[PDB]
Parts: structure tokens; C-alpha cells; sequence
């Protein structure tokens, strides 16, 4: 359970419905309400 701003790296520790996000560099990610951070009813 994390909030958008501090990332998760991967979609393992977020406070849904957020998935971790990416840009280009990779390795890490961001908690963002997308891809499934909307209809991933939690």
C-alpha cells in the first residue's frame, strides 16, 4: 500500500488500484493508477 509519487518498482506493494509504471531506463517503476489501476477493484 503505497501512493502515487513514491514508486513501487514493481506492482507488488501499492495501495490499489495502482500498478507500478515505467518510462525507458527500467529497473524501477512508479505507483500509477493505470493499465489496471481503475478496474482492478480492490
Amino acid at each position: 500500500c503505497a501512493k502515487k509519487r513514491n514508486w513501487c518498482g514493481k506492482n507488488e506493494d501499492c495501495c490499489c488500484p495502482m500498478k507500478c509504471i515505467y518510462a525507458w531506463y527500467n529497473q524501477q517503476g512508479s505507483c500509477q493508477t493505470t493499465i489496471t489501476g481503475l478496474f482492478k477493484k480492490c
